[PDB]
């Protein structure tokens, strides 16, 4: 007897929600208007807040990004399921900023404020970072986390049966731009080897061609490294 | 009529030992006693020197490690082939010392004398290091450099016809335990981000397992990069 709509762009939270969907039955799975998502609906939410608060009894969002109208969070419940440690990293690629400077990563799960990643926690869940990780293969840890707590508290969710609580201090937030930043690597720039390797492996995420340097002789060159533990 | 012994360990100078055989026919090719070479016919070149110096008129190796006893270089005309810039980061993996250091990367084939790859210089060809290379991949040139200089030489080596000229300066040489040091990185080690991709480059090679750290638990972490520059504009 409840009406959920869920919203993400994140093509690992898609798959999550079709699975909600299945089991729950009556909630509808939509991307947004920039969503690259091939057969998965659209929903501008910025134009269809008197719908969707007439139509839905909770908005369950996936790593969102962009802020909810005031009037959507005032109509109707509104949960967003951020894959970084509130209140740290929160915001863009918790995992590469948390290699990074040491902070936790994991998976939030927490009611929306007018804030990014920002509001009472509902349930979150740290997730370990290896010295051998990359942001690729800490990224697919957490993309099992947040399956394992969304699918444990789904029936709190969906109930509104909990008592969820706000972070004791405002942690701090990374952008897009914060990222862009991070990938250009400066050939000149003094610092441990330690620093150095932290630094490529949370550029590193599958193949993707994050860190990039510019050469002596004026060429772009992308970089990535490839960490592989000794076996135990 | 010249009566050519080749000796090398490797594998893609020993293709290209078959090749040259191939098209000279008075030649063998061996390996010494530690050589991995499957079905390469082995020589113990210590001892076997009187042996070699009466069957053979000429001793061309491919490079080769282990300094060659005095009697034989005195006994035959001795040459060998190595895959480093003479007089520049001598002895082992030069590619992997050039991309640390700077220094030309090649191929020279010189006239053995009683230290490693030091001698009178036939003929030599520097191989371009660009920044995104790796050991691996300036290694894959160097084997194509070394097969064209050869044979570019090889009858002037085959008839001695040249004329070798030492190189003006010593250079510098490194022995196995100098890239064994490398493979260790220290966490705690100061320097540039680009002094840093250089050591990683020098290090990664195919998928050797080269460059290792120890993490503060004192597990070893095996360490790789790969790099790519952007693709040019269709041309």
């Amino acid at each position: 007897m409840v009406t959920i709509l869920i919203l993400t762009d994140n093509v690992h939270a898609h798959a999550l929600a079709v699975d909600l969907q299945a089991r729950h039955g009556d909630m509808d799975v939509y991307q947004s208007p920039i969503g690259q998502l091939p057969g998965v609906p659209r929903c501008d939410v910025a134009e269809r807040v008197a719908e969707i608060v007439e139509r839905y009894d909770l908005v369950l969002s996936f790593h969102c990004k962009q802020r909810f109208p005031a009037a959507l969070i005032d109509g109707v419940r509104c949960v967003n399921v951020h894959p970084g440690f509130n209140p740290y990293n929160r915001g863009w690629f918790p995992q590469v900023f948390s290699i990074i400077d040491g902070q936790k990563v994991g998976v939030t799960i927490h009611e929306i404020d007018d804030q990014l990643d920002h509001g009472p926690i509902i349930a979150q869940r740290e997730c370990a970072i290896e010295s051998w990780d990359s942001s690729g293969s800490v990224y697919a840890r957490l993309m099992d986390i947040e399956r394992e707590l969304v699918l444990e508290h789904f029936d709190a969710i969906r109930d509104g049966s909990y008592t969820a609580k706000s972070p004791a201090t405002e942690g701090n937030l990374n952008l897009k731009k914060d990222f862009e930043q991070l990938r250009r690597l400066d050939l000149n720039e003094r610092g441990t080897f330690g620093h150095f390797l932290n630094r490529l492996r949370a550029l590193t995420h599958d193949d993707f061609r994050n860190a990039w340097f510019v050469d002596a002789s004026g060429r772009k060159v992308f970089v990535r490294v490839v960490l592989e533990p000794e076996k135990p």
